[PDB]
Order: C-alpha cells, then structure tokens, then sequence
C-alpha cells in the first residue's frame, strides 16, 4: 500500500509498476545555487510526507484562517497508493550553478532520428519528476503541490498524465496491453533481477561520474500512435509488425507469449527482431512507460499513444543503439516521436537526513 | 469490476453509481440518409451490449482472417468490464436533420450567455454525445474508439474530454470524493436510491410534453477552467467563505459534520452552496455527475487544472438555468471560467435485446 521512499536508489525505477503515471518537466528560473539547493531540501521534506499519505507542511486544514494552507488538500482521505517520487537532472540545468564539468558523459544528448517530429514545447527540461501512483489525484496532488513549493525557482514546462492496468482488476500475473492491442512488457528487465539492474541500469562508481553511484539514466519519448490508421490495417499486418501474434503475444511459431523468440521466422523489419539485444550487441533497456490519451486532435483524431520512459546505465549503450536500429521498424508507419527529453537519475535519499539531489550539491 | 445492466426503462450512467473515469465524446454526424443513420444507431447498440458485458465488439479481436482488419481493436482483452455504461444523447443540432424539427423537446432549450462566459465554440455544441464510465480509462477509451471506428462515414468525432478522477457521487453511503480545489463535491446531490426526488427532478415524464423523451433525461456539460494558481494563494478563511463550508469536514459553516443540513444564513450573500441550494432556486434540484480534469499546462509555467461539469436534470429550463443564474454573483466566480458548453436530450432506456438506442424518437 506505501513503497519505502528512502533507499541506496530511489525508489519507482525496480519497485513495482504502479497504475498511474504523472510525469512534469521543470524549467528552473533562479540563478541562486543556495536558493536551489534550500528547494531540494524543502522537496525531499515534502516528498517524505506525500510517498507516506501525509499533507505536506502543516497540512491542509486547521491552520491559522489568515494563511493559506500548507497542502492543497485534494489528497486528504486517500491512500498512499503505492505513490513513489523520482527526480532527474537535465543536460541542461549543468549550464546553471558552475555545474558545467559535474554533467556525467553518460547523460548524453540524444541524436536526430529518422522520422523525428519533436515539439520544442514538450521537449527537455531542467528537472523532471516521475510520480506513480495507483490512484491518479494521489500523483497530480504530488506535482500540485511540488510545483507549488517551488513557484519562484522552477516552473512547470511540460506534463504527461499516463495510464497501464487498473491492478483492482487485472492480475499481476498478466501483461498489460498497449493501446495497439500487442502485450507490452514480455521481455523486459524486472525489479527482481538485481544482477540484471546492476548490469544495464544502475550507474557503477567505475563508470566515471562519481555523485551518480546508485542513479541511473532516463530517456523520454512522446510517441503518438496512428490509432485509425493502424486500426484498418489487416489482422496479419499488425502481426507482421511485431512478430508475435495478437491474442497469445507469441513469437511468430511458438505458442505461449514466454516462449523464447526465434528471430529469424520474424520479418526483417519486424519491432522484435530489431529491439532485441541479439540484434543490438546486448544493449538491455528497462522499460516502464505508460499509455496516454489526452483527447481528440483538430481533425477528429483520437490523440493517443504511449509515453515511453526507458532507464539504462548508459543513454550511449542503451537507448541510443536500439532507437538507432528501428529506422527501418516497420512500425515506424504507424507511430511518430513528437517529445523528448533525458534525464541523469541520481542515487536514492538514504535517511532521514538525506536530501534529493545531496551527492551532487 | 462486475458490469453494470445495460437494459432498462433508463439509461445506466446516469443514477448509477458514479465510477472512477470518464470519456465524454460529442460527435457530428456527417450522413444526410435517415436509413443509414437508423442502421448505425442499430450496431452502436449491439456494439454497446458486448462492451458494457466485457466482450469483443463483433467477431472479436483475433482470429477472423488474416487479410482482414479485426472487428475489435483489441487493447480490452482481458480486462472485467469495470462498471462500464454507456450513455448516448442527441444535441439540439441534430433535430435540422432526418425530418426531426417538429420532434425537438421543449426541455432541450438553448442555453443563454452567462456573464464571465468564454465558450470555446470548437470544444462545444454537437449533434450527439457518448458518455464512456468506468473504473478502468482502457477500458472506456476501447469503448469510445470502437465507437468512433464503427461510425466511420456517418458521424465524426467533434472534441472529447477525458476526466481522470470524479468529483460527484450518487451514494452518499460512500465517501464524498474531493475536486481540484480540495473541497469535498457531492455531498448534497441526489441517490441512485431516492426514487421519489429522481422522477421529479430528473427522469423526462409523458406530460411534460415530448412522448419519446418519457424516461429520458436532459445533460447540461461545462467545461470549467480553475485558475489555481489564485486559489492558491488565497487564506484558507476566504476558501472556506467561498463555498460556505469548511475545508476538512466538509461540514456546513457553524455546523460539525459534514451531512448536517445547511443553515443558510450563517454563510455569506455569496457563497456558493447557499446561492447554488435549492431553498434559494425556487426548489430547483440537479443531479451533478462531473470529473476533473487535467490537459498538460497552460505553456505559462502551470498545470492547467479545471471541472468537466455534467447535470442530468428532468428540464433544462427549470435545472442548470436558473441555478447558474442564480450564480451570477457567486463569491466562486473570481477562481473559474466556463469555457465550454454543451446540451443534450436523453432518450428513455434499451428496453430489451430487440430496442435500440433512439427507437422512440426513430
Ligand atoms: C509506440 C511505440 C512502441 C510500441 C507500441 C512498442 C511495443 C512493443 C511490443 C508489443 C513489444 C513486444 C513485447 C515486449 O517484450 O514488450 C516490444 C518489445 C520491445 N520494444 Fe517496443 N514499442 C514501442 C517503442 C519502442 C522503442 C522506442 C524502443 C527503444 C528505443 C523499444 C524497445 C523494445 C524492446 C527492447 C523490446 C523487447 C524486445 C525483446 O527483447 O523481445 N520499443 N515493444
Ligand atoms: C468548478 C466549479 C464548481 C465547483 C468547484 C463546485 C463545488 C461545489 C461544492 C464544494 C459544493 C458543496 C458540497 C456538495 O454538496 O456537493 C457544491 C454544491 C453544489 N453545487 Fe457546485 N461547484 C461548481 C460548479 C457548479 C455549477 C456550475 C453548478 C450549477 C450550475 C453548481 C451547483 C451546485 C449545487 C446544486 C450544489 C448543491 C447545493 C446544496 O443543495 O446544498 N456547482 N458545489
């Protein structure tokens, strides 16, 4: 029902996946390093509170009535609800504090990609801060309330509310489907493989960037899908796309979704057969994005589609190989990257002392 | 996750208990052929009957013939039906179609222009609306957007609004969900239980003047935009005097509990519940069925927050009008905008496996 905030890492990358996503991009506006470093102590305050169900500050309600409250109060009578709390640097915010040559080379800025369609506004960020929650008010109450505490440091640039499975309904023995209808999640690192996570998601003490011991690296994508476009292609396309089938999920000539997949019955083009690590030099990725759908567009169109979030130990062994080799996915036809941005994940607040963002500070 | 009886003398989603999602979607319909029409409101309705039971529109989602698209997009399998309804209402637009003039009801009034208005005219009006509730946002999105795919030709969707949590209740045994503001919403409405106060204040009656509308009822949607970043600054004495109740409780200014009745004249001349009370409309009552919404930022370094505002009422005339015009001077109007709008006719409920939607009107 709560997830331990505190950790050697932070907590929402390996800890279960929760329902609800709301994920917010900060733009920092003060040139102060004190000022900065005083909003993380204050956010990782804050942050403690929310991830245990509590207001933030001296709460909601029954304050002095001539202040307003410390908590916004659209939380109170809810649940934990498996809330967790991540925050990342941007490439950017190294340019501010004299930071400059603190920047990890793991954080590396993403190439132009083949189909490329980013919107400036929905790109990047300062900071980011992934809030996961089974119940949706429970993390929009989370980014209210931080970026109220904030207002004056950093302001809001970009937001994505995102939804996976309802868990009061559906099994946790059982894969989620996108809004392509394909399981989604099959072959995927899972929290409980440590040697897996310390392999291809942590950052390691040798790996260069010393502050960044126990972080890892995110990668951000708006993806919108062609959902009426794809939704007239044959039953065979779509499966031709993947190289699995439909119903099951199974590899193209096997049976169940788990069986291991054979690659070369799957077309060349085809999403798995170039995603896989056989077909990347073993480059493995953690994937934990969530499906959005935010309404109808100018022509009617249902804009929706998936909001990848993918860690790895390194942006240049992980993300970049494999997003490089889906140039010629035969997905391509029915998705478009319109949002970008990447994010160095630091460690995780060990106590009761710590401090969001302490090891770089 | 149990489904929720499609058939009846009304419409589910209406009375029913109010589940957690919502997506609202308003169509244009773009066929000038009544037959062809008819034809269409037949298959939404045998489309309805599988999704709000949790099964694959026609031949389902896998396994017709390869060469052939799948009759079901696919991304519910597997999924309970999560409490979902369906409800469908025609736009007053809609009766310059197919002969209907004459069939418009006199309850489907216009609405006028209210003061602080800013309506959004692409995001407003529409021949006819779908509102998909349910537990689970897959599973009314699937709902929407099979919808959507079985009407190509006919109908376009005009705008649709996701509502990602509720701000209203039908069972005052549950707890009184909050809105964006942090206010408790839903405590005074009208129960799925209080058959009396329903078929006098919402369910469309023979008499009143419409024949195919007996049963049925009128909506009145607003989109409402907040202006939080006023709200939050405001003291916590001048949030509690702009509704007249107080934040925690909820409970009625001077008074302990949340559920103890209002005593109006302890509040303000202008605070929201005491103008929007029925003592003070002339008895009118509405059923509030709404949800809150959030679309991304205002790209002015804020979350854009608001109130996807839905009223079910037995005549539009004697509901939402004259307790939004009572509302001019409420002390709320300083911290919103109504930004879009939106009236439709109800029809009465799919009898049985051989009604359809709108069969008493065609
Ligand atoms: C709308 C966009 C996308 C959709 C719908 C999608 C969908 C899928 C599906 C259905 C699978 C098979 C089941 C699974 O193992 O999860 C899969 C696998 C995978 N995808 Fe994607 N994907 C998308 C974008 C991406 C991107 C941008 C990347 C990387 C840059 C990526 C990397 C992978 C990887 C590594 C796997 C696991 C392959 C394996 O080892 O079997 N996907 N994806
Ligand atoms: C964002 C806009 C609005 C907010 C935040 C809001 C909030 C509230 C709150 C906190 C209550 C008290 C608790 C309750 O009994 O539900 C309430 C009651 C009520 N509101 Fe609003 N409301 C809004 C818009 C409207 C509109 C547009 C109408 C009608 C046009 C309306 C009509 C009513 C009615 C009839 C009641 C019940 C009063 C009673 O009988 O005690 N509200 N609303």
């Amino acid at each position: 029902s709560a997830v331990p905030f505190h950790g050697a890492h932070q907590a929402g990358i390996a800890t279960p996946v929760q329902d609800r996503l709301h994920f917010a991009a900060f733009d920092v506006t003060t040139e102060d390093r004190a000022a900065f470093v005083a909003l993380l102590k204050e956010w990782t305050a804050a942050a403690r509170r929310l991830t245990a169900g509590h207001a933030v500050g001296e709460g909601a309600y029954g304050g002095l009535p001539e202040a307003p409250p410390d908590d916004t109060g659209e939380a109170l009578g809810l649940k934990p609800s498996r809330l967790t709390l991540t925050i990342g640097f941007g490439p950017s915010l190294f340019t501010r504090f004299g930071l400059a040559d603190l920047r990890p080379e793991a954080l590396a800025d993403l190439p132009k990609f083949p189909g490329d369609n980013l919107d400036r506004a929905r790109s990047g960020g300062d900071l980011c801060v992934q809030a996961c929650a089974d119940d949706p008010q429970v993390a929009v109450h989370a980014i209210r309330n931080l970026a109220r505490i904030g207002f004056g440091k950093v302001v809001v640039r970009w937001s994505q509310l995102g939804f996976g499975k309802t868990s009061s309904t559906t099994p946790d023995k059982q894969t989620p489907r996108n809004l392509l209808g394909f399981k989604d999640g099959t072959r995927n690192i899972a929290g409980t493989e440590k040697d897996r996570l310390d392999r291809f998601v942590w950052a390691a003490e040798k790996d260069g960037t010393p502050w960044m011991t126990g972080g890892s690296y995110l990668v951000a994508r708006r993806i919108r899908m062609h959902i009426e476009t794809w939704d007239r292609a044959s039953l065979q396309e779509q499966e031709d796309v993947f190289g699995r089938d439909k119903g099951e999920g199974a590899p193209v000539g096997k049976a169940k979704e788990r069986d291991e997949p054979f690659l070369k019955a799957m077309k060349p083009d085809a999403h798995v057969r170039l995603a896989h690590p056989d077909s990347n030099g073993g480059a493995t990725l953690l994937r934990r994005g969530y499906s959005f759908t935010d309404g109808t567009d100018g022509l009617g169109r249902l804009d929706a589609g998936l909001f990848f979030l993918a860690y790895q130990r390194d942006i240049r062994t992980g993300f970049v190989p494999v997003q490089r080799n889906l140039a010629t996915d035969a997905l391509n036809e029915y998705i478009q990257h319109v949002g970008s941005a990447v994010f160095a994940v630091p460690p995780g607040v060990r106590d009761a002392d710590d401090w969001w963002g302490s090891t770089l500070f």
